[PDB]
């Protein structure tokens, strides 16, 4: 390899979005970078919609994803995926004077490749408060997968990005959603958005899978073990943990 296209979505802040200058900027991109810098090969960042990010990688119109992307069971039946470069839990997102705010939380963190009947409870507990509540998603998310598969009792509406999920649970158009700490926790640490909260139980594994992860065509072998090389020395030294905090503001490294 001399150069390799990643893809981006640029509407997950601060994963990848878009400056005052319409470039595109984020965790992503600086860790892309830094990868392809310890790789010795000429990185381009280009903009492509979440929904169709995928096909257009098995398609081959570019080398890799770095779009936030979980390590999940179904996107692992289509491509491959370098090991995390983030680690993040699920959890719930409403408004600040939301009665959901009240609710008890037994089970603070909650793995779920494996789902006891105490941890059943807990997921029915939320399922039953949340009947009556209108969730929003992004399309095409393992929170969408959730959502589905485990609260299928729950009134959801998808979502093209969780710019208009956001923007549709301040305008009071959706009372809660769903997205990881990683996302959520920036986004709550604004003062802009002092009336947005967290809650609920803090979620991994299951269907949300392990990880965020670049993601790779199948037969790329070789761009999966650079990629795990680099990704594995940029942890090591620290540089995962640096950028994590300076997008993030907490970290969130393997
Ligand atoms: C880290 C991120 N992962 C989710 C959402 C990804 C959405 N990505 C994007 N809009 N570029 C997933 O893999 O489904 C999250 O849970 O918060």
């Amino acid at each position: 390899y001399k150069s390799i296209t990643i893809a981006t979505e640029g509407s997950y802040a601060p994963y990848n979005f878009k400056d005052a200058g319409g470039k595109l900027i984020g965790f992503d991109i600086d860790l892309g970078n830094d990868l392809c810098k310890r790789m010795n090969i000429e990185c381009k960042f280009v903009e492509q919609a979440w929904d169709g990010i995928i096909p257009s990688l098995t398609a081959g119109r570019y080398d890799a994803i770095m779009a936030a992307m979980g390590i999940q069971p179904a996107r692992e039946k289509v491509i491959a995926f370098s090991r995390p470069y983030l680690l993040t839990p699920m959890t719930f997102l409403t408004t600040a004077d939301s009665p959901l705010l009240k609710t008890q939380v037994a089970i603070e963190n909650l793995p779920l490749d494996n789902i006891t009947p105490e941890q059943k409870a807990e997921l029915d507990k939320f399922t039953k408060i949340f009947e009556g509540v209108k969730f929003g998603v992004q399309a095409g998310t393992s929170h969408e997968a959730f959502m589905k598969q485990m609260m299928p009792s729950v009134q959801i509406s998808t979502y093209d990005t969780i710019d208009n999920v956001v923007m549709d649970l301040k305008a009071g158009r959706i009372d809660a959603s769903l997205a990881s700490v990683s996302f959520l926790k920036p986004l709550t640490d604004k003062p802009d958005n002092k009336d947005l909260k967290m809650f609920g139980p803090r979620m991994t594994g299951g269907l949300f899978g392990k990880g965020v992860g670049v993601g790779i065509r199948k037969e790329d072998a070789d761009l999966k073990a650079l990629f795990d090389k680099a990704i594995d020395a940029a942890i090591a030294d620290g540089t995962v943990q640096k950028l994590s905090q300076q997008w993030f503001g907490y970290d969130a490294s393997p």
